[PDB]
């Protein structure tokens, strides 16, 4: 019918327009390699369709390290991963890319990280306490807060992706295979982040998102882990994704937001979408999330999960909300 309503971040929108463009011209990046003699895989942690990743050890200090080795899927996809894992290294709670060399099995980048005890989130999230929820959430918004103002969306958040030594209460953002620079006005793949985490205006297939998008996949986890159901929103597929989500908020603010956006939405949605009442968070209580829940636990949990991006919270706004007074402000 007619075109869709342009957008723009509500902050850090011209952070890269005005750095220098090899900050962010990723594909005229020159990598520098690393022994990988000086790495030896031991044992592997998990796959994917873009990479495997080990656990290794650095045989000359016997360091500990992580082995992301990739496989094929084109220079410019490989620069972006690296390019971004230095402009964030030494960002708070950002993975730290501590080599980058060349397998010669596989004859594919593979890139080593520090490597961090992680808990496995689906049994560490079952004997989380209301303070650690707070606590790790707010880490998150820190390399959230870090990577956004330094010009990249993530585009992945999801617990798979979030490290923890819980015993050191340390957390580590990691894989940053699908994160982006962000350009005001440009379209971006709405094929990115991972389906329970997947945002509306990837649903919906509105392309000129932003940072905001991080923010709703970490609503999703939120949620998760206050009402202890891993993951939130369990869709069949993208399409249902948005079904179970309108089941929730509601179908209202849904066509409120593509009104909106002017957005064209997708026939299949039509005989799907049905009715729904925007539900009260209080219907996901029970006798064992009560404890996890809270007033400002809902209220921050409102901010995040918003159709409309451009509502939701910022990061850096969000490390504000009276739910993260208490989390010990450092101070020292
Ligand atoms: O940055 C990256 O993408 C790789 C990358 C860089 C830092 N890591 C990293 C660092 N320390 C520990 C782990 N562990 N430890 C246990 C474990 C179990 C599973 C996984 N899954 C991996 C994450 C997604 C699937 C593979 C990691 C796991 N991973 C991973």
């Amino acid at each position: 019918m007619s075109g869709p309503v342009p957008s723009r971040a509500r902050v850090y929108t011209d952070v890269n327009t005005h750095r220098p463009r090899e900050y962010w011209d990723y594909e005229s990046h020159v990598v520098e390699w690393g022994n990988q003699d000086d790495y030896q895989l031991v044992r592997k942690l998990g796959r994917g369709k873009y990479s495997e990743v080990f656990e290794a050890i650095n045989i000359t200090n016997n360091e500990k390290v992580v082995v992301k080795i990739l496989k094929p899927v084109k220079k410019k996809k490989i620069k972006r991963e690296i390019k971004i894992l230095e402009n964030l290294r030494g960002g708070p709670n950002i993975i730290t890319l501590a080599d980058i060399v060349k397998d010669p099995v596989s004859r594919t980048p593979a890139l080593v990280f520090e490597h961090v005890n992680n808990t496995d989130f689906k049994q560490l999230y079952q004997t989380l306490t209301d303070y650690d929820i707070r606590f790790y959430m707010y880490e998150i918004l820190k390399a959230l807060d870090y990577c956004h103002s330094m010009g990249i969306m993530h585009r992945d958040v999801k617990p798979h992706n979030v490290m923890i030594d819980h015993e050191h209460r340390k957390l580590r953002l990691i894989d940053w295979g699908l994160a982006e620079f962000y350009h005001p006005g440009q379209e971006y793949n709405v094929r990115v982040a991972s389906r329970y985490f997947k945002g509306p205006e990837l649903l919906v297939d509105y392309q000129m998102y932003d940072y905001s998008l991080d923010m709703w996949s970490l609503g999703c986890m939120l949620a998760s882990m206050i009402f202890r159901k891993e993951p939130f929103f369990h869709g069949h597929d993208n399409y249902d994704q948005l079904v179970r989500i309108a089941k929730v908020l509601g179908t209202e603010d849904l066509y409120d937001y593509i009104d909106k956006y002017n957005i064209e939405l997708d026939p299949r949605f039509n005989d799907i979408l049905g009715r729904h009442s925007r539900k009260r968070w209080e219907r996901f209580v029970h006798s064992e999330n009560q404890h996890l829940v809270s007033p400002e636990a809902l209220d921050f949990l409102d901010k995040l999960l918003r159709y409309d991006h451009q509502s939701r919270l910022t990061a850096r706004e969000a490390m504000e909300h009276p739910y993260f007074y208490t989390v010990v402000k450092d101070q020292a």
